[PDB]
Formats: C-alpha cells, structure tokens, sequence
C-alpha cells in the first residue's frame, strides 16, 4: 500500500554545487583529502531536493570508486560520504540500484554494519534497505551476503529506547523490507530469524518504529497459512488488536492489513484475532472516516463472516451486523462491494436464526438499491445473498413476507428488469427468483 519502497537521505561552501566533471577530476587525483571532497560534493548533489543526477553519475563511472571508498577504515569521513552517495543512487528506479549492487556495494555494506561510526553503521543500514526494497531477488541476494546477523545484532540491547531513534527507525524499516514482496516471499528461515525481533519492535513505544513493524508483519502475514502461523504462534495477534485501536493512521493502515491477512487464513487462526478482542474496535473502523480503513474494514468482516456459525455469533454479538447495514447503504463504492460479499458470506454460511436477524436489522432495502450498480460482479454478489435469505424463509414458511417487502422497496422492480441483462449468471439468477418466489 503505502510504506515508502526506497529513501532518499536528503538530510562547508567548498563543496555546494559541483558539476560532476569537477567530481569525476577529484576522485581521480590521487589524493585522499581531494577524493574525500569530491564525494562529499557528489553526496551533496545526491542529497539535493529537486531532481538529483543520479543518472549523469553512473554515466560518469562513480558507482566502482565509491564502493572502494566504503573499504577505507583508515578515513571513516569518506566511507561515510561515499556510504550516503550510495544510498542515494540506490534509492532511484530499478535499474538504479542495480548499478549500485552490480559495483559490489552489498558485501562492503554489510561490512560496515560493524562500523564503530554510529552515523557510518546507519548509512550502511539504509542502503541495505533500499536494495532489498527493489525486488525480491536483491532482496534475497543482501540475505544471502549475510546482512540478517549484524542487522540483529544492532538491535541486541537490553532496552531499544537507548538507541538514537532515527537509528533504531532506519533499522525497523530496512527490516520490514527485508519481510517484503512476495515472488517468491522471503526465505523461511530469515523471517524466523528476523521475527522475535520484529515482535520486541511491535512493543516498542515510537510511533514510526511501529508502523513500519505492523508493515513487517503485514507481509509476512500476507501469504499461505503456514506463512500466517509462523507469526500468529510468536503470539502476536493481541498486540496488533491494541495497535489496531491507535490514534495515530499511519499505525491502523497497517495494523489492520495484517490483520485482514490473518483472517484469510484458517478458522483457527480467525478465532484469535476474535479472541484478541479485535472485533470491539469494528464500529470504528466501519465507520472510519478514511476511506481505504473502512473498505479493508469490511474486507476483513467479509473474511470473517466466511467463517464458522460461532463467529458469525460473534459478529451478531459484538453489534456488527447494523455496521454492515451501515456501509451498505451508503460508502465508497469499493466498500459497498465488499459489504456485499460479507453478506452473502454471512448467508451462505449462517443458520436460520442467524438470516433472520440480517433482514431484521434492515439489510433488505441497501441490498435491493445496490442493484443498480453498473458492476456485474456484485450484481450476482447480492442476488446469490437473496437467493440465501429466501431458502432461509421457506425453512421457516416466510417466503411471502419476504418477497412483499423486497417488492415494497422496489426490489422486483430490478430482479425482473434483471432478467434481461446481458450476463448470463446474473438473468438466471434473477428468473429463478421471480418465478420461485414472486
């Protein structure tokens, strides 16, 4: 969605604005201090706000001699400056920090990690992160180089708040891409290593190390249901309830992504996220008035009135199904589709007593209005869920109530002009009814 995939760090008049063929001279001479200022000038021209030359650098042949200025433990001043050179080209398009990891950037990176400069170790850590932010096969290539151990062991403090907090952010983020992108997803083993670390993170009280911690965890959570287990078993389902309810947006939006992707998993796994408390925060959510939460509200809803009866129970006795009647009848169009699909999830799956209750809070008049919608997919969406209401009726000899108030609302009205719709599942659907029931 929206963590950022790349930084830019954009963070002595002798060095402001030098043309890259100034650089390129410097770097060339064949004196330390000269090279030293020369790359500060490049960083300085990589750091700028409006269109950097990142491209007129690489043309230039600079990538190679930063890279072998990162190796010079005698001169922490140049492997610092060349360090954030680095990061910044790196933070371009893909082919960008190809450049930068085809120069041999990632092992001499993860050297650095060890760099007792604290300001030099935190370059390298966020040049790592943009690396392994353009894709999966860089991602994995900086694993493979090693980068998991001496990430963690940055971390390995007996309270994360001693750390300078731009310090301990760069590291959280530079590990949730390391959790991100999914062609393949991140090799079992890393993410088992990198996840009691991510846990100690989600408990941390920054408001940026707990996003982009939620954001680690919402892809690591976003796969099959042996990736969702390995973190619901650290037992952090709880946590990300409490996150769920912060003021703060930046923690919600991720928060409850992961929670949206646990819920697609097993019944087991959705009834810890029922257990945890979550389903207390959904007035809220479903009534959030930032659109993108309250369509992946219902989304997860959705998901979870796909579960057993005793959950949708629990939607019912949380307050739920009014909220649902709520985005029905008026939200973003997305939302309203996604209400929809909880609808008939909840229909398909629940019992009679269950169904009944659906129409009693009103959900017949919202879903016959949304049968207007130029939208074929949710169009046999709602049908299907009136097919399940009436067989919900017939079990209990209703049916004619049923229909008089589908009728009373101008419900037929649509199920007939439906008829003549040029789907084909849609105008079954619709015959069906009106000559089962009408």
């Amino acid at each position: 969605d929206e963590q950022m995939l790349k930084r830019r760090n954009v963070s002595n008049q002798g060095t402001v604005n030098w043309s890259v063929e100034d650089i390129v001279k410097g770097i060339n001479s064949n004196n330390l201090e000269s090279q030293l200022q020369a790359t500060q000038a490049a960083r300085k021209l990589l750091s700028r706000e409006k269109q950097p030359p990142i491209d007129n650098i690489i043309r230039a042949g600079l990538i190679p001699k930063f890279v072998s200025f990162l190796g010079k433990t005698d001169c922490s001043p140049i492997q610092f400056e060349s360090a954030w050179a680095l990061t910044n080209i790196a933070s371009g398009t893909s082919e960008q920090t190809k450049a930068v990891v085809d120069g041999g950037a990632i092992p001499a990176f993860i050297s650095l990690l060890a760099s007792p400069h604290a300001h030099i170790s935190e370059q390298a850590v966020w040049a790592l992160g943009n690396i392994a932010g353009a894709g999966s096969a860089f991602r994995d290539l900086v694993i493979k180089h090693g980068a998991i151990d001496p990430l963690l062991a940055l971390l390995a403090v007996p309270d994360l708040s001693t750390l300078a907090c731009g310090y301990l952010r760069n590291l959280t983020w530079t590990l949730s891409n390391l959790c991100r992108n999914k062609n393949p997803a991140p090799p079992l083993d890393a993410v088992e290593q990198i996840l009691p670390t991510l846990v100690r993170l989600l408990h941390h009280n920054d408001p940026e190390v707990l996003a982009d911690s939620c954001w680690a965890i919402s892809y690591l959570t976003d796969g099959p249901n042996e990736r969702i287990e390995m973190v619901v078993k650290k037992g952090v389902v709880p946590q990300l309830v409490k996150l769920l309810g912060a003021t703060e947006l930046p923690i919600v939006t991720p928060a409850l992504r992961a929670i949206g992707n646990i819920v697609t998993g097993t019944d087991e796994q959705t009834q810890k996220v029922i257990d945890a408390g979550a389903l207390a925060v959904f007035p809220s959510l479903l009534t959030n008035p930032k659109t993108n939460i309250q369509k992946e509200a219902t989304w997860t809803m959705s998901n979870i009135t796909a579960g057993r009866q005793d959950q949708i129970q629990q939607v019912v006795n949380h307050g739920l199904v009014p909220f649902l009647v709520g985005v029905l009848s008026k939200a973003d169009f997305k939302t309203q589709k996604a209400a929809a699909w909880a609808i008939t999830n909840y229909t398909s799956g629940g019992t009679v007593e269950q169904i009944v209750y659906l129409v009693h809070c009103g959900i017949i008049e919202p879903l016959m209005n949304l049968l207007s919608a130029k939208d074929t997919k949710i169009i046999q969406v709602i049908l299907d869920a009136i097919s399940n209401i009436f067989q919900a009726a017939e079990k209990l000899g209703e049916t004619e109530k049923l229909s008089i108030m589908i009728e009373e609302c101008g419900g037929l009205d649509k199920i007939e002009a439906l008829q003549r719709h040029e789907n084909e599942s849609v105008y079954k659907a619709s015959l069906n009814l009106i000559e089962k029931y009408f």
